[PDB]
């Protein structure tokens, strides 16, 4: 019993974190095979950060200008290239700790674990959702640039995120491991602000199922609804439209509890309009939207990894 | 910036979990050097779960009654002894991934990370706190017995909890790594029930300071209170009483923000009286009590680690 927000065990990734230094700036890198991956704004200075010329600044850099430390050991750089917003440093040694991995790009609403690091050292791990405005609400202090987010499938690590910057509202923005930003952001010291966010409706439903699985059920009612009636209510409360697809991923939970998806939907729409009656669900006084359906299944059936 | 419920990286503990089987019972064990630790109820059968005589049960076991597997590999048990409610199995191989570690016993309000495991394999990692009724509100399924709680300050792993059982209310009870239960609980399937759970006041106050550090200000007021008057009010909301030691502990955060501890107590008292008015603090719509003053400092100022 019980239900916590839960991250993937981080061991496979802590073996990959290194420290990267270019002049006065030091940040984190991801050492896989013989390549170290890190944000390309490491080559920047404070002077040319309002308008970087990243191709221009790169070639002028020597392979020995980049200093890569893995713990007490130094890594010689024998080459570099830039892929979108990610720098790649070729080193002469393969990482003996490289796990099975693959680079994936995630969809808004999907969750992942973040390994926050500083000076190449893993500091903490936590669970984030890719918000619909393509930010994540993380916890990142100065020097956490280059920290990575990931999921684990069986024994394959899926790297989905690499941290680049903080937005003025305190939310965070980054790229996939191929250097493409999530959302309408750029890595320049310019003025940027996240779009308007929406509740990940399917995640709220999954969380309500997790509450029912755990015996927390005061919100269930006798009513049902349809996609059309629900969505008209959802827009006015700034909720993501519930598609036919969403219902089918909720299938397993709809089976294991005996509450149909449109049945659960009528409970959620009542909570939207009436409120929570000063009560809590799963020890929360707000509708939690950072648990995906797979997160609830993985946690309420005990999937383990390697 | 930002503030999240954060766990320690789990790699150092992942290298230590193994699967321990006795008869038809399988749970998790902790493999450090040449000892594997696990809950001693792994040696119970179904006839010995109301009033098990563990000394009697254990002397009847041979080393070959215990199957220990680290992944693909079988560990040969060469001895066994009992320390309070924890079994210790000596094996012929020290664990090559044993980290630097120690065993500590924690006090209520303290937080730690939990590496939940099944059949010796990690399923996930989350943060917990030891409540004042000496339970934790974990997330455990059947087969999670033997999972451990830990902190990693610097490079030393501090093991402070091993999971033994779930109580009829959904909460969990366990031991330190010396086999002593937290609280009045026993590893018997007899009727047991958690004492009243109080809100961990010093942690709430710490979280409110973390909010101010992060820029939240809407809940501040111009009142201050005495320590006695605050405890009279907070008691009525089932809050833990605040001692002078707690006031000292909040001193550093108090200095960093400029808000006196007793003046933040006045803010908490008002929040209990009016609730949140639909607003949030640090992303939450209730008052969080699972962050220590130490947790707040580590996350809000330099952590590195």
């Amino acid at each position: 019993s019980g239900f916590r927000k839960m991250a993937f065990p981080s061991g496979k990734v802590e073996g990959c974190m290194v420290q990267v230094t270019c002049g006065t700036t030091t940040l984190n890198g991801l050492w896989l095979d013989d390549v170290v991956y890190c944000p390309r704004h490491v080559i920047c200075t404070s002077e040319d950060m309002l308008n970087p010329n990243y191709e221009d600044l790169l070639i002028r850099k020597s392979n020995h200008n980049f200093l890569v430390q893995a713990g007490n050991v130094q890594l010689r750089v024998i080459g570099h290239s830039m892929q979108n917003c990610v720098l790649k440093l070729k080193v002469d040694t393969a990482n003996p700790k490289t796990p099975k991995y693959k680079f994936v790009r995630i969809q808004p609403g999907q969750t992942f674990s973040v390994l926050a690091c500083y000076n190449g050292s893993p500091s903490g791990v936590y669970q984030c959702a890719m918000r619909h405005n393509f930010t994540i609400k993380g916890s990142f202090l100065n020097g956490s640039c280059g920290s990575v987010g990931f999921n684990i499938d069986y024994d394959c690590v899926s790297f989905c995120y690499m941290h680049h910057m903080e937005l003025p509202t305190g939310v965070h923005a980054g790229t996939d491991l191929e250097g493409n930003f999530y959302g309408p952001f750029v890595d320049r010291q310019t003025a940027q602000a996240a779009g308007t966010d929406t509740t990940i409706t399917v995640n709220v439903l999954a969380w309500l199922y997790a509450a029912v699985i755990n015996g927390d059920r005061w919100f269930l009612n006798r009513f049902t609804t349809t996609l059309n009636d629900f969505n008209l209510v959802a827009m006015k409360y700034n909720y993501e439209p519930l598609t036919q697809d969403h219902v089918d991923i909720l299938g397993p939970l709809s089976a294991q509890t005996g509450i149909a998806v449109l049945d659960m939907c009528a409970s959620l729409k009542e909570l939207l309009q009436n409120g929570m009656n000063g009560r809590t669900i799963l020890g929360s006084a707000l509708l939690e939207d950072e648990f995906t359906p797979f997160d609830v299944v993985r946690q309420c059936s005990g999937v383990t990894f390697q």
